């Protein structure tokens, strides 16, 4: 029976990445919303899956402490350099948040007030497949419910990696696993509802009509507007979901997902109304997304995430 680690209960198995807490708050970032796969299994210790490894992460004011569970295969040891470089990339630590916050507050009076309390909110750089199917599950859904759908989906379809205490960790499934003749039926038993059909159909579509997961990497290299349009050809992927994926997995920092909640924030906190009829809609939604890119600049999606974190708490 292997156990989740804490920094005190096994110090020899942890490795540090220098990182001030003003650049990264784990409790604000790893909290369900961007990813649905991290859980605080003991206080201040976040455990979750990256690719095919399980990690536990914790931090001081100055350091990000990391430990990785490779399975029953290897002898237990500290994270390697390359494994740490993965986390560095995952948290996009090359991007200075202090500078971004400063720039956003300079033209946005409301962001300034809000951001004081909620520093260290950045965007994870997520796997496109995981991101796509997680956000297909997000339509007309809440975070708690999405988290359950995603976990149950991984448990039924993805490979087992390891078990820690009562938690069995699964990798996110590949396209082929989600595309089969039984997939939708199974996913309905897991409670996805109508979302079940879109998961299977989008997996099939990518495989049969786009040339497999290599297509998702091409979108990572394509410009935001083309990637966004391409994603909107998938079953169940409209503007909000395409924008989520653009921002969180295809390196498009200007992508700004718009739904009824963003509409709320914008109207209440920014006084925004559409300069158009509106008797929400796709053109009005895009206008709101344009309002925020106009206001915040090319990292508008990142600024939005700060506000979404502040509102949720
Ligand atoms: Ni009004």
């Amino acid at each position: 029976h292997m156990r989740h680690r804490t920094l005190s209960s096994s110090p020899a198995l942890w490795a540090s990445i220098p990182c001030p807490r003003s650049e990264l708050r784990l409790d604000l970032v790893l909290a369900s919303g961007q990813s649905f796969r991290w859980k605080e299994q003991s206080p201040a210790h976040w455990s979750g899956v990256l690719a095919d490894q399980v990690w536990t992460l914790t931090q001081t004011e100055d350091q990000l402490y990391c430990t990785v569970y490779r399975g029953d295969d290897s002898q237990v040891s500290r994270p390697t350099l390359e494994e740490l470089e993965t986390l560095h990339k995952y948290f996009q630590l090359d991007v200075s948040l202090a500078q971004l916050y400063s720039h956003w507050a300079s033209v946005d009076s409301h962001f300034q007030r809000v951001a004081q309390k909620f520093q260290g909110v950045r965007l994870l750089r997520q796997d496109p497949t995981e991101c796509l199917f997680s956000f297909i599950c997000s339509s007309n859904n809440n975070i708690a419910r999405i988290t359950g759908m995603v976990e149950r989906l991984c448990q039924a379809f993805g490979p087992r990696l390891i078990q820690l205490d009562d938690v069995t960790y699964h990798g996110f499934p590949n396209l082929h696993a989600l595309a089969g003749p039984e997939a939708e039926t199974h996913l309905r038993k897991l409670g996805l509802g109508y979302r079940a059909r879109y998961v299977r159909a989008s997996a099939k579509a990518i495989l049969e009509e786009q040339g497999g997961p290599a297509w998702l990497q091409q979108l990572r290299v394509a410009p935001y507007e083309e990637a966004h349009k391409a994603l909107c050809t998938l079953p169940g992927v409209g503007a909000k979901v395409a924008d989520c994926i653009c921002l969180m997995a295809l390196d498009k920092p200007q992508a700004v997902p718009v739904d009824v909640h963003v509409w709320q924030i914008a109207h209440r906190d920014y006084g925004w109304h559409p300069k158009t009829s509106q008797a929400p809609s796709p053109l009005a939604n895009k206008e709101l997304g344009n309002f925020f890119r106009n206001l915040w600049g090319p990292y508008a999606g990142w600024a939005q995430a700060v506000l979404f974190s502040a509102d949720l708490r």
